[PDB]
């Protein structure tokens, strides 16, 4: 069982002795602050919702299990056994807080008011900051998606340069992550933030969670096909790479296949193997059922402009209307060691340079898509921005004389269109004056119950690329 | 509810195909690869085994579920049924499969063997490389302990340089990761992993897992105290942080307490409002309870050593035997931003410099202990060394011709002392030879049943530092 008063930093419970007494609100906002990733994709804050804050979530065992934890664990008696109980007691152990964020898939430039958060019930004025830390773990979806996005605008601007469109542009980035994360649960939080862009992953633990926690028309959010590990090939022995490569081709004949070639000597594998002993079994392929050669070593780019040289004289190359060399369509490769969003930057640059299509290549990426990421990438942070004591509001924030970098906003916030069509945050309540349209930021969550949801269909249109909306 | 078949990388579904025919036997093992982090700490597979792998792990619901999902996934039938089904049939859904391995909380060098898989009925040899994804996952919990000691050696070399002895080292870097990890999943984990080393932790998470999966004589594994957050003194409004102060230091005026105080203007804070507005409730305090002062922001090092030299001024220093400044013992410090491996050993080297015994401070770390870290520090890999085809076992590897750092080893593996008594791997089946005496690894996990375990003090004794040993 999970226990959300077992679900925050210790210190925390000791906050509600620290607080102004006659505080009877604390509202809090979340943002991802300002000082490359300019614009943050809004992603992974229904999961948490739903999971670990509805519902009734405070039970009469769980209030003395946390209080036996933290007797042990402070050597001190130190925990809000009484407002927890009134929790309990007056509301059915339901969170008396109103979460209000901006509609998930939305992408917000850095700076701005992504969700806010307060208590409904003056007795619970502690409580706002009590859930800060599960709900800051919002960082890390968010964080995956927008730097997943990213790949995908490099993605988009050399597919488009060097062929003339963006068809199959939803595969070109394929999640390999799933042994390079931290833990099964992050496994599939990261999976499902990459699916908010493309639709090729490795990760079958995202497929669930988008199913329980969001939802998609279509019966699944992401796709597979089959291939070979080093494991499958070197099986076979040293000596009969050959005889690994040809059962597997012809055992997915008809769909397609990728094929790790690097087990010994990728160049022997592409010019000698596939390109003269196994050319047969491959100019045969269907243009559904290409074989997708796999290097996985050596310097990335280096590696793959030579494996694509190899092929380009072995096998029958064409040039695209762009000018652009092009491989027959029964033959492509992947590259799914070393990418991240500078290396995969790198590749397709240097493709470009050396004439060749980005539609011969496809991307996996593994720990750089899943697990080489921080919460301070894109500063993303909670803070309380309003209180009210004694009956009176006052605006908070703090200022660091050496850092104004992490100098945090003021007031009861709102997020609205600028005339010219872009977002501002209004701070000091200023929303109010009704000057800017509506708050974009809507109820989600309140008193225990999610009263706002979006489906992943929703999401993928909100995280659109500018030039997919052509 | 988890499901082990949903539980790989996609690819892997299709893995069964593609071994040589008539192979009954796949072998492999996991190493933290050679190539400063020469020797790993072997921590957390005991978790994976006993909440992912013991047990009934297959029924029927999980292999209709399972078929279902690669149907739309793959867009094709290509799931093994018929062998996840015969494990249900032939062993009441429990793995055939056995795991050898290291003792939880050894101290190995780089590039040998830490755990083998194999399967234990010819039937299931697609079985091994299955749960490749789920176990290389334990990369996490052996970098976290690993790096977290590293951190250590750090912290007793400066501690016993600068004081002559290690007293209270086991409380010097606390673990503030909660909010910055990627899932509650993950938060416990690392929270663990940490502690096999310290003792201090606000990850809360982590204590509930080591009791249920390794145990303590102690009530609990990890410990915190009192400490405001920027929330607890801006919510008193700008003009009144020293109200907020006070306020906290008379609350907890008998236990430690860490207060923020960077809010504003740390120097001011230091100076002023605790060095003079507030003295009289410093110098008061127990030794036992003393105030600890909370930078936030600005250059670590520089910040550390401005705040000292504040404090120094206004308080009563010593001189201790090594002649190295120390504050009284009602006060103290603690930096909590920025602290990773590197900025740790530049601040405790600066503090040296300047003659500041490391008694003076304890470090926080939060994003750096638990979050930036990945599979590649440590090149923790999962590779099959050993096959059985028609009846003849082969040794196998991958010696990629660009990389020789990911040349994997050869045959049947086994753990030794050397006469001079480190470690080596042997290859080949060459441990058969008795020339090195017996093989160090243990039977851990055995067709479904875990078959050797260690507590969390066991663990922690085996990972102690040498310097601690004497
Ligand atoms: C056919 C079409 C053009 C639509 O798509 C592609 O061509 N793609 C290129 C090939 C593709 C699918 C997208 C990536 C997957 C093949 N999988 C693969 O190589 N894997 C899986 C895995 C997981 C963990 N670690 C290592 C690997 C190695
Ligand atoms: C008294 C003794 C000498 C034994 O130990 C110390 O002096 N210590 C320094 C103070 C100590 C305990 C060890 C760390 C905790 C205070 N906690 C703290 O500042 N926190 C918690 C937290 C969690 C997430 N993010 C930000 C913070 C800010």
């Amino acid at each position: 069982e999970f226990n959300i008063l077992l679900a925050t930093d210790s210190y925390k419970v000791t906050h509600y002795k620290q607080y102004p007494p006659n505080t009877s609100k604390v509202y809090s906002y979340f943002e991802c602050r300002e000082k490359k990733y300019e614009e943050t994709v809004f992603y992974g804050l229904q999961y948490i919702l739903n999971k670990y804050l509805k519902g009734k979530v405070v039970t009469k065992e769980k209030i003395q299990e946390a209080k036996d934890v933290y007797k042990e664990h402070f050597q001190d008696d130190v925990f809000n056994e009484k407002g927890w109980n009134y929790i309990l007691e007056k509301y059915d152990g339901h969170l008396p807080i109103e979460i209000k964020a901006v509609p998930e898939g939305f992408v917000i430039p850095r700076g701005n008011v992504l969700f806010t958060v307060e208590n409904t019930d003056p007795e619970c004025y502690w409580l706002t900051n009590w859930i800060e830390t599960i709900l800051v773990q919002s960082w890390y979806p968010i964080t995956v998606a927008t730097n997943s996005r990213e790949q995908k605008k490099i993605l988009a601007k050399y597919l488009l340069e060097t062929s003339g469109n963006l068809d199959g542009l939803e595969y070109k980035l394929h999640d390999f992550g799933y042994r390079g994360v931290s833990s099964q649960e992050t496994a599939g939080i990261g999976a499902s933030a990459h699916l908010v862009n493309f639709k090729g992953t490795d990760t079958v633990a995202g497929l669930a969670l988008i199913k329980k926690y969001y939802g998609t028309k279509d019966p699944v959010p992401g796709y597979s096909v089959p291939a070979a590990e080093h494991s499958t090939i070197t099986a076979w022995g040293k000596d009969h790479e050959k005889d690994a490569f040809e059962h597997i081709v012809t055992q997915f004949s008809s769909v397609p296949v990728s094929v790790v070639s690097d087990s010994y000597d990728i160049y022997n594998a592409c010019e000698k193997i596939w390109g003269e002993d196994l050319r047969h079994l491959i100019v045969s392929r269907s243009t559904q059922a290409p074989l997708i050669i796999r290097p996985d070593s050596g310097n990335p780019l280096d590696t793959v402009l030579k494996v694509l040289e190899i092929l380009g004289k072995k096998f029958p190359v064409t040039e695209n209307s762009k000018g652009y060399k092009l491989l027959p369509p029964y033959l492509r490769v992947i590259q799914g060691d070393g990418v991240d969003i500078n290396t995969l930057q790198e590749i397709v640059e240097g493709m470009k340079q050396k004439m060749w299509s980005i539609e011969n290549i496809a991307f996996g990426s593994g720990g750089g898509l899943l697990q080489k990421l921080t919460r301070d990438l894109l500063n993303c942070s909670f803070k309380c921005s309003y209180v009210v004591t004694n009956g009176l509001g006052i605006n908070v924030f703090k200022d660091p004389v050496a850092d104004p970098n992490k100098r945090s906003k003021k007031g009861r916030l709102s997020l609205h269109r600028t005339p010219a069509g872009n977002f501002v945050t209004l701070e000091e309540g200023k929303g109010d004056l009704e000057e800017y349209g509506q708050d974009l930021l809507h109820t989600v969550f309140k008193n225990g119950k999610v009263t706002k949801s979006y489906s992943f269909d929703e999401i993928r249109k909100n995280a659109q690329l500018n030039i997919e909306l052509e």
